[PDB]
């Protein structure tokens, strides 16, 4: 694909080719804590991700993704704002060059140095693609990354890097359990937006949690030795793989605490 995060291809330029760039309801936005307000209406979130089935991780040139099987509800969330069921399909990240930067959402305009998020479609739609024409087709849990003591559940991602450094390289990821990765809290915040990548669809329930996850600098750092190039090419580091935060509009970012 022509997009990407450089000078020339960047967030800046995706509207181009995706009008829905300058859309109504576009991710990530800052979440800004003294206006979210806390929800009674919000039902408790349900992450059940015990008998999660991974599958593979993809070097796709822009991050890597951790495919689950999708093909029965193996892996799902409920409840929170929710209606109805959603299958977990991957998780990837967004990270920077640098420990200050690399999340997409902001709290109070601070980044994180990354940001994972775990996407999920609602199973009334049958199958992804017809999912993410829908406003109500995907929900997305985002968990921001600080950088402190390791996770040791993600050290298993961490070692396979090294196998799927250039782009459209893959590799067995078989037997790893998602719930490694998540904080002690599910207190998280809620608004309705888009994927933050091209094709930049506004069928986004979007759930990110307040406790951050701590992974140490050597994981992170693993990270960014990843390429966005394809083998024998230029070597270009894969950071900054991010877009910044987009006019909130005619939103309210409502707290589940
Ligand atoms: C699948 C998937 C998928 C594709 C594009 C962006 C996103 S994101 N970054 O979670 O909004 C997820
Ligand atoms: N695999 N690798 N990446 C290939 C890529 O260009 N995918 C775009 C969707 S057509
Ligand atoms: N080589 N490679 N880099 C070109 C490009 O910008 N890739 C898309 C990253 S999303
Ligand atoms: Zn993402």
């Amino acid at each position: 694909h022509h997009w990407g995060y450089g000078k020339h291809n960047g967030p800046e330029h995706w509207h181009k080719d995706f009008p829905i760039a300058k859309g109504e309801r576009q991710s990530p936005v800052d979440i800004d804590t003294h206006t979210a307000k806390y929800d009674p209406s919000l039902k408790p979130l349900s992450v059940s991700y015990d008998q999660a089935t991974s599958l593979r991780i993809l070097n796709n040139g822009c991050a890597f993704n951790v495919e689950f099987d999708d093909s029965q509800d193996k892996a799902v969330l409920k409840g929170g704002p929710l209606d109805g069921t959603y299958r977990l399909i991957q998780f990837h990240f967004h990270w920077g060059s640098l420990d200050g930067q690399g999340s997409e959402h902001t709290v109070d305009k601070k980044k994180y140095a990354a940001e994972l998020h775990l996407v999920h479609w609602n199973t009334k739609y049958g199958d992804f693609g017809k999912a993410v024409q829908q406003p109500d087709g995907l929900a997305v849990l985002g968990i921001f990354l600080k950088v402190g003591s390791a996770k040791p559940g993600l050290q298993k991602v961490v070692d396979v890097l090294d196998s799927i450094k250039t782009k459209g390289k893959s590799a067995d990821f078989t037997n790893f359990d998602p719930r490694g990765l998540l904080p002690e809290s599910l207190d998280y915040w809620t608004y309705p937006g888009s994927l933050t990548t091209p094709p930049l669809l506004e069928c986004v329930t979007w759930i990110v949690l307040k406790e951050p996850i701590s992974v140490s600098s050597e994981q992170v750092l693993k990270f960014r030795k990843l390429n966005f190039n394809g083998e024998g090419e230029p070597e270009e580091l894969m950071v900054d793989n991010w877009r910044p935060a987009q006019p909130l509009k005619n939103r309210q970012i409502k707290a589940s605490f």
